[PDB]
């Protein structure tokens, strides 16, 4: 009989490296048994590419027939999945941040759960913090894509009521060499501060032109940079960054006790083991956590049916949906019918680098 098959496509090569391969590395980490049945991972590479991620996705289903599938890294990457995980009556843990991949509930959306908070409620909570600032005129550049365009409508539709105006809508392409164009139109609107809807190292450009053109004003980034990667890159131009982002990221400033912390250790101390001693960074909790729910649904799907059939993969997507009062490195997950995510505000963390490294604002 088939042992349990758990299929990944992560973005490790690619402009979604830096949240690719944290994931890769953490595939040696993830747990081998799991209710008393051996589990094997099958993880490839779709180098930050949708075209790739499907491919992998349909070998991963249609050749090993995988019960689970997780990825990809990106919300570009990871839509076409969705469609392909419905039609496959497969469950899809993404790993990427953008709304749209769970929300609303669709028939298809059924099948896809998403450790990721929505960016939604994290521009919600940056914006609030912007507007508290006392910014009046705020610039906007960010990816020409999903990811970058959930945080431009929602920021665009709040800030009416917030009491700022967004002075440009600037875009570019993940692997762009330039933004020099875009940044000095930002500029010329003379705004009190800039926000980036970015991730991963192309993060930093951005950042560093606007520095480097003599914008002095404060710079907001999202939960796309939270990785200490963007911080030795971006050096002392990203210093002062603040961005909305997950309780992982301001961990090292809650309590010592806060089941955050503690969910913290487990991974940490499990990819330090597979990862000869090296700290990961948040792109691998996201991998971690998705197990989590997928772990955590396993038992109660070997009371159902065997690995390798429709049932049982049918039966872990009925259990992750009852996946209640869970904290997460991601947040407080509590999941529903409707909310293939488990989240709300309060999963939001103002995150400051100071000092170069991450801290709670
Ligand atoms: O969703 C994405 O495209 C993305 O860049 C991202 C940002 C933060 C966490 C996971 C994915």
């Amino acid at each position: 009989q088939a042992e349990i098959k758990i299929g990944i496509t992560m973005s490790a090569s690619g402009p979604g490296a830096a949240l690719g391969q944290p994931q890769s590395k953490t595939v040696a980490a993830l747990p081998k048994e799991i209710g008393g049945e051996k589990v094997t991972y099958f993880a490839l590479d779709d180098e930050s590419d949708p075209t790739k991620a499907a491919q992998n996705a349909r070998k991963l289903l249609s050749e090993e027939k995988v019960d689970v599938l997780i990825g990809s890294s990106l919300t570009p990457v990871s839509l076409p999945l969705i469609d392909i995980a419905a039609e496959a009556k497969t469950p899809l843990m993404t790993m990427a941040a953008a709304a749209i991949l769970v929300a609303p509930m669709d028939e298809r959306r059924k099948w896809v759960y998403k450790v990721v908070p929505n960016d939604d409620i994290m521009a919600e909570a940056i914006g609030k913090y912007i507007a508290k600032t006392g910014a009046k005129k705020v610039g906007y550049i960010g990816f020409s894509d999903a990811y970058g365009e959930g945080y431009y409508k929602v920021l665009a539709a709040a800030a009416p009521k917030l009491g700022f105006e967004l002075t440009t809508h600037e875009v570019y392409a993940r692997s762009d060499a330039s933004v020099t164009g875009q940044v000095l139109k930002i500029i010329a609107t003379k705004p009190d501060a800039v926000f980036i809807a970015s991730a991963g190292t192309p993060a930093v450009l951005p950042q560093k032109a606007l520095r480097e053109r003599g914008f002095k004003g404060a710079i907001y980034q999202t939960h796309g940079v939270a990785t200490e990667e963007f911080i030795k890159l971006g050096g002392k131009d990203v210093e002062g960054a603040i961005f909305a982002g997950e309780a992982f990221s301001g961990a090292e400033d809650m309590p010592a006790d806060s089941p955050f912390r503690k969910v913290k250790a487990r991974f940490v101390d499990a990819y330090k083991a597979a990862n000869g001693g090296a700290a990961p960074t948040i792109f691998g909790v996201h991998l971690w956590d998705s197990m989590t729910l997928v772990e955590n649904a396993i038992p109660a799907a070997l009371k159902a049916a065997k690995p390798g059939t429709p049932e049982f993969r049918a039966a872990i997507r009925d259990q992750i949906e009852k996946s209640k009062d869970l904290a997460l490195n991601n947040g407080l997950s509590n999941m529903t019918p409707d909310n293939h995510n488990g989240y709300d505000e309060r999963s939001a963390f103002l995150i400051e680098i100071r000092d170069g490294a991450f801290r709670l604002k």
